[PDB]
Parts: structure tokens; C-alpha cells; sequence
């Protein structure tokens, strides 16, 4: 209702790389409805897309939780790790979402650097 108004608004604004106004709209979306696992995903990506890695993972493992099939999201949970430097994390992120997505060269692209990483 107004949940899902507020969703709409921080998408549009999501679209349009307003993150600090897309931000806003998906917290307010997600104070009126906390199961909305597309909200945290997207509240998520525009902290990623800010550099803020750690609110990054934190919003993108709320939308797991709700939705572990989201191979998108392991994906960029595993990204976000890897920026941190927390590569046995991402390598593991990065396997569960070619599991599910066996098709994204990224994903493996990453993964295999990763493991050059640590080594
Ligand atoms: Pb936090
Ligand atoms: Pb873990």
C-alpha cells in the first residue's frame, strides 16, 4: 500500500543513480513492510553502488534470508566480500551463486580470482 508506494519510488530513483534518494524510499518501504526481500536487495545494491560495502552486506543477506534463490544476490554478496579483502567468503558466495546461475561468467571470473588471492 503506501509500502509498496514507497518501493516504487525508490526503484524509479534506483533506475536513475539517485542512491541517497533511492535509499531513503526503500527504508521507509521496508518500516511498512519488512518482508519485501525485493526492497532489501535493491537497498542493498544502491549501498554497494555508493562504495558501503559493509551496509551492503548486511541488507543483501536480509533479502536472502527471505529469498535464498536469488542468485543475483549471492553473487553481489560475494562482490561485496571480495572488496573487503574477505575473499574466503566471497569464494564461497561465488559458488552458491553458480549454483544456481552456473551461467555467469562474472561469478566465475571473480571466484577464480578470489582464489588467486588467498591462494
Ligand atoms: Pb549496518
Ligand atoms: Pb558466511
Amino acid at each position: 500500500n503506501s509500502a509498496e508506494a514507497w518501493y516504487n519510488l525508490g526503484n524509479a530513483y534506483y533506475k536513475q543513480g539517485d542512491y541517497d534518494e533511492a535509499i531513503e524510499y526503500y527504508q521507509k518501504a521496508l518500516e511498512l513492510d519488512p518482508n519485501n526481500a525485493e526492497a532489501w536487495y535493491n537497498l542493498g545494491n544502491a549501498y554497494y553502488k555508493q562504495g558501503d560495502y559493509d551496509e551492503a552486506i548486511e541488507y543483501y543477506q536480509k533479502a536472502l534470508e527471505l529469498d535464498p534463490n536469488n542468485a543475483e544476490a549471492w553473487y553481489n554478496l560475494g562482490n561485496a566480500y571480495y572488496k573487503q579483502g574477505d575473499y574466503d567468503e566471497a569464494i564461497e558466495y561465488y559458488q552458491k551463486a553458480l549454483e544456481l546461475d552456473p551461467n555467469n561468467a562474472e561469478a566465475k571470473q571473480n571466484l577464480g580470482n578470489a582464489k588467486q588471492k588467498q591462494g
